[PDB]
């Protein structure tokens, strides 16, 4: 059955409210939410991480925070089509969402600014530096199925060891997880453990993109396929997550309702904005993009999504008032044209199959990977992976933040090259006499972190075997979470430096 | 008279507009339209590098114009959302034609408080200062404030006002004093309307048409009007739009729009706890030194007083990280005490700002409220503002400024003819640089140039003097819309030394 006020859980997981409360004070509850997401620094930051192009002098060109501020508005439209919808149906009271629509829209909106905060530094590539370098360091696969003869995994304490012991397990998941960093899972421990944010069960439940545990280390089952395309969260945040199943009615591996939204909201902003960037940086004429378009698009009918959505918007760019530049008038169009037909679709999608979203087990995304609408996002991306991603200044942005992000992590692997007695010594004492160099390299790592390092092994049982084990993990956790928190300028900045070559 | 919002909050547009009934979810539609121009906009873009208050960092932990206007946007909405919750439990919300526009009117809020500081020039306050600095020393607005004089010290023959036969000494007058009072707000209205083409909905215009002074303005401004008049709110050249605008949203001369008060309040409110956050992110005084600076300011200390409740209540949730949770408190107490405020103080007065000529801000000193916020801007001018990071930037902003005026002076410096000559033929022979130089400027501002005098009778005797007019708007909007960074860049690239 379907109720929406046991999904829109407006408890927190610290210092929570109980007790009743009345609409309007649901409504402060969310809106309190909002502030402390608007005012974080962790969404301060989206306006120095690139998305896609390399961020030059004159704003021009879209950052991670303008970009998802165009995503917000997308899902906002999505949100209040779904309840405009749902209210024409007579279905609003019914659903339990009579007394929720601001909160609704606003979970949706608060969603999708939050994409991509758990993003690393440079994006796609500066998760692939990190996940590359752990590999060489865990060999996680060499952690699959029973004890290696010789086990390639640089530490001691998880080298899968002599044929025996659960602990096997515990170093299988541990080793498997450090070398899975996801922007989704990072994005659920930054909200919760590292920014100390305290949001709301249905907020977090909102950016929980993916249910596919970091540590999974086989196919996944074919009844979630989907759901559990790429890791969602962490196993330092497996607590965490359970609490939020609970309060959110989510079987294991099912997803939170809203997030469907969020999700289709990504899909149909993840590519128009960076063509009307292209054509700004001069990359090909407007004129040249329509026929790019023209040609991609093959199978053409007067009545198609391409006739009605970029051949109308050709049109209109030919031959207007309103002083309008062209590129601007064609991607006005472009934008609202595309939104008038998949904003509806993905509404529709969403309501005609809210029983198994509700359910959070439903296997497929709004925007379902068959339909036209599918096909216009795919005509897109087609055009920009072939014109705008190949890019040389693109490619060369790409190669120069997976070399950053590489040598940042060998600079800090010292921290890593230690005993368990020796980093906790460093840990207690300030000033360690003879580390004066791992001494220095602690401290640049960013209070909050060290402090959800300390915080999670001092939860852990002191004389326990697996120990060692945790507080490896932690260690780790502690250098991915100091390099995914900087800006894509600091992380460059820090490696010219590091290495001497600023002043 | 009677209080009736299906007459303010008009969503009808200046070109290809709507007409025709329209139903409450279609009208939705048109409002959520602005949304969507105004969020993709290059001009909101451009105020991730423009600068509120600090230097820009390379991890961006300080404030830009655009976290700004997020936190401001985030204010307003709730205030917004306070006034209509009020409204409803007073059973006034049909009563007033509010029911139906819920949501627009929320919305109308959010876009005028993201969209304030949008035309604002670069170095903020300081560019403005450069600006109209250079213009005056070019112009001497001050003498055409009477009689013709005998030296007119204006660098522009036709602008001078000649011998003394004319109402065109009129209009003289009013373009001498209009260029030399560039003011973000009034750049702003002519931003979103003829550079960047919006075609926004008179509503959302009128949302940011926060002051109702022309730049032109020379005199005393009525006794009546004197806060709505404070600083400029629209150019000379925006004259008639503002005149659609009046008329489409029911204002008298002079009156502001009624939900300029709200965004007006959520900027006052957001305007300095957060400079106050960066400035001991700076680790330029600590948050307990902080505490303590505004014990001090806050003088006359007693009681349960708005200190007690806001800053000593936040300072103790602190003591048990320790940064951030007495400003996260601090926001929200602060927060919690001015929005109701203003929510009442909106309702209360609810009349006059219908009418759009009360002469008053929703917290406008008096009350403890604005004394609070009076207390975190008196500790960020004596400790923030004065820091030397601070004032060195605001030097070298307004030098750039100046000297990328200088850069443009021959545009400036030349004949009518010559001018007008170099807008046909692009390669004019015997002017290199001012050729050059004028294609420096953005294809948007030139294209601005040509509609305007375009739309002008070839043969009227004050066809030079509008064409001078435009021609320093031009130069003024391609200022006015760079951001810090290329401006100093420009500065750098046009003086040699990149
Ligand atoms: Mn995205
Ligand atoms: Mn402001």
């Amino acid at each position: 059955q379907i109720d929406f006020r046991k999904k829109i859980n407006w408890h927190r997981r610290y210092r929570s409210p109980q007790g009743v409360k009345t609409e309007h004070e649901i409504l402060r509850i969310f809106e309190s939410d909002r502030g402390r997401i608007i005012n974080s620094p962790a969404i301060r930051r989206l306006q120095q991480k690139t998305q896609v192009f390399p961020l030059e002098r004159n704003a021009a060109v879209r950052t991670r925070l303008t970009h998802s501020m165009e995503v917000q508005q997308v899902g906002r439209y999505i949100a209040k089509e779904i309840l405009s919808r749902l209210k024409e149906l007579k279905l609003l009271e019914a659903y339990g969402l009579d007394e929720l629509t601001g909160p609704f829209e606003s979970i949706v909106e608060m969603s999708c600014l939050m994409h991509d905060i758990g993003n690393p530094p440079f994006g796609h590539f500066g998760e692939a530096a990190i996940n590359d370098w752990f590999r060489q360091r865990l060999h996680p696969e060499d952690a699959e199925s029973q004890p290696l003869t010789d086990d390639r995994c640089s530490v001691a304490a998880l080298r899968l060891r002599d044929g025996e012991e659960p602990l096997n397990e515990l170093r299988r998941k541990i080793r498997q997880d450090l070398c899975h960093f996801e922007g989704n899972a990072q994005g659920i421990r930054l909200v919760h453990t590292l920014m100390r944010m305290n949001l709301t069960w249905a907020q977090v439940g909102g950016i929980l993109k993916y249910t596919r545990p970091a540590w999974w280390r086989g196919e996944t089952p074919e009844t979630h396929h989907y759901l559990m395309k790429k890791p969602g969260y962490y196993l330092s945040e497996e607590a965490y997550i359970a609490r939020l199943r609970k309060e959110l009615n989510l079987a294991l591996y099912s997803r939170f309702p809203l997030t469907w939204i969020m999700e289709a909201a990504d899909d149909i902003s993840y590519c128009v904005a960076d063509l009307e960037d292209a054509v700004e940086k001069r990359i090909f004429t407007v004129e040249q993009l329509y026929h790019h378009l023209h040609e991609a698009w093959g199978q053409h009918e007067k009545g198609s999504l391409f006739s009605l959505v970029v051949e109308n918007a050709w049109e209109k760019s030919r031959s207007n008032s309103l002083s309008r530049s062209t590129e601007d008038q064609f991607f006005m169009y472009l934008r609202v044209n595309t939104l008038n037909k998949l904003v509806p679709y993905a509404a529709q999608r969403f309501i005609d199959n809210l029983p198994a979203i509700f359910a959070g087990t439903f296997n497929h995304a709004l925007l379902e990977d068959a339909s036209e609408c599918s096909d216009l996002l795919k005509l897109y991306k087609n055009v920009a992976v072939k014109h705008v991603f190949s890019h040389p200044d693109v490619e060369r942005l790409e190669l120069q933040g997976y070399r950053v992000i590489s040598g940042l992590l060998e600079i800090y692997r010292p921290l890593l090259s230690l005993s368990l007695s020796d980093f906790t010594e460093l840990v207690e004492k300030e000033r360690v006499k003879r580390f004066p160099i791992e001494s220095r390299l602690f401290h640049k790592l960013s209070t909050r972190h060290r402090l959800a390092y300390v915080e999670a092994v001092s939860k852990l049982p002191s004389d326990s075997p697996e120990f060692p084990l945790w507080e490896y993990y932690y260690r780790c956790r502690l250098l991915q979470d100091y390099i995914s928190g900087m800006t894509d300028l600091y992380a460059w900045d820090e490696y010219r430096r590091l290495m001497a070559v600023e002043q």
